[PDB]
């Protein structure tokens, strides 16, 4: 059945959600490994804003640290501890 | 405290997650129109399935109804009910 428009607006508003985000984005020069798993669960920044005009971004962050299967491709792979940003608090900000 | 491996591996895996969709995007033929909330909670296939080669997909998906408010910039808005698409299931295939 139908989800009320309030119901529908304050679920969508800016605020920090679980995303599902690739290891490579968060470490964008990572050349030599691969990761297991591939994506880690981080809360980040998501959803609308007022005004089109405005963008959901963080206004408080924090690290967390992860356990990752760190891969050489054809050599090993170890057991290793990772951090992780995450978003604590957003607000809408120009685009 | 340190998020465990196994922790890590069993949450970040390929299942559907709330995820939260701008109409627009949904919606591209909708130009005329401006709409709030803009975006809308979903329940959508996320994460990883440790196979570069494989990606997740649903198997299983389903409509739900929205009340969201149109708007015709300075005319005129309405409440209307809009449908969207959820994932219900997901698997990890061949991209």
């Amino acid at each position: 059945e139908v989800v009320k428009f309030m119901d529908v607006y304050q679920r969508s508003y800016c605020h920090p959600i679980e995303t599902l985000v690739d290891i490579f984005q968060e470490y964008p020069d990572e050349i030599e490994y691969i990761f297991k798993p591939s994506c880690v669960p981080l809360m980040r920044c998501g959803g609308c804003c007022n005004d089109e005009g405005l963008e959901c971004v963080p206004t408080e962050e924090s690290n967390i640290t992860m356990q990752i299967m760190r891969i050489k491709p054809h050599q090993g792979q170890h057991i290793g501890e990772m951090s992780f940003l995450q978003h604590n608090k957003c607000e809408c900000r120009p685009k």
